[PDB]
Formats: C-alpha cells, sequence, structure tokens
C-alpha cells in the first residue's frame, strides 16, 4: 500500500527493489502516477528490467519525456478515442478554452 | 570522443549502453560533467551497476 503521503514513496520502492519485484500494477490517479515516477526515477529504477502497468485511464496526460529514453514500459490504458477526426477536433476546441485555468 | 554540445551526448551513450561498458573515466570541466550526467540519468544508465 502507498502510505498515506506521496513523498513518502521511499521506503515502499526501496523495498520493492530489495526484494527484486520486477513488475507492477498501479492503480491510482495519475496525480498520483506523477508523484511514484518521479520517486521510481530518482531511486535509480527506470530501467528495462522493470516493466510498469497503469489502470489509471490517463496514462495519456502524463508528461512521457523525461523518462522516454531509459527503455522501461508503461502498458497503460485509454479510452478517449484520439484516433477519430471529430474526437480530435472537439478536443483542441475544449483545450482552446481549458487554458483559462 | 563526446561531440561539440553535450546534449548531444546521446549517441555515444547509446553505444556505451549496447556494447554493454560498465566502467567510465570522463574527463572535462566540470560544466559538461552535469550534462553529460544528466543525460546519463534519463538515459536509464545511472544504476547500482555502472561506476
Ligand atoms: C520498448 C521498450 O521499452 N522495451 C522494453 C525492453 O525491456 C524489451 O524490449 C521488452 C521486455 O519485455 O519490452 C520492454
Amino acid at each position: 500500500q502507498l502510505p498515506a503521503d506521496t513523498k513518502d514513496a521511499k521506503p515502499l520502492l526501496k523495498e520493492m527493489k530489495r526484494g527484486k519485484e520486477f513488475h507492477v500494477i498501479f492503480d491510482c490517479s495519475h496525480e498520483m502516477a506523477a508523484g511514484i515516477l518521479k520517486q521510481a526515477l530518482a531511486m535509480g529504477m527506470m530501467t528495462e528490467y522493470y516493466h510498469y502497468i497503469f489502470t489509471t485511464l490517463d496514462l495519456f496526460a502524463l508528461d512521457v519525456e523525461p523518462y522516454r529514453y531509459s527503455g522501461v514500459n508503461m502498458t497503460g490504458f485509454r479510452i478517449l478515442n484520439t484516433e477519430n477526426t471529430q474526437v480530435s477536433s472537439i478536443i483542441e476546441k475544449w483545450s482552446m478554452e481549458r487554458l483559462q485555468a
């Protein structure tokens, strides 16, 4: 279990790494995925060895960049149908009004 | 040989990782050391393996 605070992530990952858990499933609002991935990097773990999965349905909205050359696999799940033209159009339109926040 | 700019580092480190070169000496004014190490990190090239 992830402890209460996000930045307490350290021991848990540390135990996982010591125990040599070479697969992981997550389940949490991607907002938690950000914290857990930053830890998973700074703890020197992003390597082809580990191979995460996410059930949070927003894997597409993270910032995948600083991890992407490392070589880990983050199979995820997305439903918002980016494939269709009109869907993407409406995404963009809503985006042009989304950024007022 | 490191190329002209530092962020150009990526191909070289790619070769080091591919051939599995598990040790290194560097040489640079540390200002280069910083960028080369950042690349070393995001490349999945910074673990308890290498030294």
